[PDB]
């Protein structure tokens, strides 16, 4: 009810000689009207509550959009048609070095057991050679053990001794 | 803004056919004040509510803006080759990766095996001074042998023993 439309009811109960019927029906008006605006008000608090929620969800949307926009603006910064196919000038400036630095490595351990086929061959040689050396040293110092004692002074034994040292 | 039960038990204090007039005026005043309050607070809620209505139209238009812009960017990127471009960056980084891998493993068994074949350059050494010793001792032996073949007299017991050794 309007502000005026209320007052016009309130200043008609002011008369204490008001017929009980008119009184009861005026009070009825007050009741249904007050009920009506309680209902309306509550509806407005529920509706206002709705907008407040939608506002809470539309903000989160907007924000997300901004983010999704930002990245999408910088993704489009990555070259038109020239920087595109420049990358393929990279992908096989790499595929080159990719095989070159695995062809040369694979080779380098071809060098690994090219090198072992002789470092284990040069152990087979370093031992039998030392065996022969040891043999001739054995003979040498048998002979040399004999060339002692008789130092006092056979000419022939003196030239052999001269050979021994 | 009193609850409707209170409004009601007020409304019961007005149907009394001959209530004290002062109480009647008091009641009606109560009603008018309460209604004034209800109206004002409702006008406040109407003000606030109308506000949200406005900032809902502003935000709805903003989204409609952003969305469009987004599409635009997603189209400009896509028309400039986005799927093929990134697909190259998928390969560039992969190749960089395994190339790095093989640079690493190469760097290692190029490190620890010219680190390995100083041994040859040592072993070789070992097989040529030893050799020398051999070819040295032998020499001397054969030298003595020649001296024993340069003897006119029959082998004196000592020289006979030495000659007897000189078989190998």
């Amino acid at each position: 009810l309007k502000p005026e439309e209320h007052e016009d009811i309130l200043n008609k109960l002011l008369d204490p000689e008001l017929a009980q019927s008119e009184r009861t029906e005026a009070l009825q008006q007050l009741r249904v009207n007050y009920g009506s605006f309680v209902s309306e008000y509550n509806d407005l608090t529920k509706s206002h509550a709705h907008l407040e929620r939608m506002k809470k969800n539309m903000e989160q949307t907007i924000k997300d959009l901004q983010h999704r926009l930002d990245e999408a603006e910088q993704i489009a910064l990555k070259g038109g048609k020239k920087q595109l196919q420049k990358l393929e000038a990279r992908v096989r400036e790499l595929e080159n070095e990719l095989e070159a630095e695995q062809k040369r490595n694979a080779e380098s351990v071809k060098g690994m057991r090219k090198s072992e086929r002789r470092i284990k061959e040069l152990t087979y040689q370093t031992e039998d050679l030392e065996k022969e050396r040891d043999f001739y040293f054995g003979k040498l110092r048998n002979i040399e053990l004999i060339c002692q004692e008789n130092e006092g002074n056979d000419p022939v034994l003196q030239r052999i001794v001269d050979i021994l040292y």
